[PDB]
């Protein structure tokens, strides 16, 4: 099965997904100084105050943060989107050590972490539809550096040890996704993928500009979790993030001049 090893991971998945190849691939390099300040993009919006949080489960490959998507509560709306994005979940991408594990990088940086922050289109009724369509999802990628805590990603952690293993799940209700937001909205934004299998080309991506911290402690117990199922040999949850894709005939804009 796909995953992040040497014999299953990003440089087999073409196999089984040949997209993997294809022409608006993520995650990319961000080239700040090439990336063009648009005009035409308008005010982003993101409009978590009625957010439902449900679940948190254990997927094998990271762990989600599940959301009742069945009314317009938390959405994304503006920026470079047409119409309402509907939050659905939101996990991570992180590394073995500091010094990795962003899937986006800046300048060729590679942060620590990456939270992505998956919305749907509501114009096509429900997820499995939107991945049917080029401007289906949404993902808001907020970059983590280590340094001080990040006060609202504590609940996050502490519940890790009841979720250690792929197919685990535990309640998450009254989780407000706000907490995890930087000051700043200035963003970069493009047209590409989802990172993981099956790596399908339906997303429009928001990448803030600025990062959060969060401290070493916090990002240590993200690395506690497990790839595998429980009673299985522990293969630490580590590494879980997809290098840079060619950016072929794409465009970055930024919402700032
Ligand atoms: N293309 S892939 O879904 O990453 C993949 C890689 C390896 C194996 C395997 O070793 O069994 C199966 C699928
Ligand atoms: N809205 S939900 O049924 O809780 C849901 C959330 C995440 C993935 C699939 C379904
Ligand atoms: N890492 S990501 O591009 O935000 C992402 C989001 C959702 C899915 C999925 O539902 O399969 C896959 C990847
Ligand atoms: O033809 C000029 C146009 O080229 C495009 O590639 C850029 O995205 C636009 O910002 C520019 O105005
Ligand atoms: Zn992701």
């Amino acid at each position: 099965h796909w995953g992040y090893g040497k014999h299953n991971g990003p440089e087999h998945w073409h196999k089984d997904f040949p997209i993997a190849k294809g022409e608006r691939q993520s995650p990319v390099d961000i080239d700040t100084h090439t990336a063009k300040y648009d005009p035409s993009l308008k005010p982003l919006s993101v409009s978590y105050d009625q957010a439902t949080s449900l679940r948190i489960l254990n997927n094998g490959h990271a762990f989600n943060v599940e959301f009742d998507d069945s009314q317009d509560k938390a959405v994304l709306k503006g920026g470079p989107l047409d119409g309402t994005y509907r939050l659905i979940q939101f996990h991570f991408h992180w590394g073995s050590l500091d010094g990795q594990g962003s899937e986006h990088t800046v300048d060729k940086k590679k942060y620590a972490a990456e939270l992505h922050l998956v919305h749907w289109n509501t114009k096509y009724g429900d997820f499995g539809k939107a991945v049917q369509q080029p401007d289906g999802l949404a993902v808001l990628g907020i970059f983590l550096k280590v340094g001080s805590a990040k006060p609202g990603l504590q609940k996050v952690v502490d519940v890790l040890d009841s979720i250690k293993t792929k197919g685990k799940s535990a309640d998450f209700t009254n989780f407000d996704p706000r907490g995890l937001l930087p000051e700043s909205l200035d963003y970069w934004t493009y047209p590409g993928s989802l990172t993981t299998p099956p790596l399908l080309e339906c997303v429009t991506w928001i990448v803030l500009k600025e990062p959060i911290s969060v401290s070493s402690e916090q990002v240590l117990k993200f690395r506690k979790l497990n790839f595998n199922g429980e009673g299985e040999p522990e293969e630490l949850m580590v590494d879980n993030w997809r290098p840079a894709q060619p950016l072929k005939n794409r465009q970055i804009k930024a919402s700032f001049k």
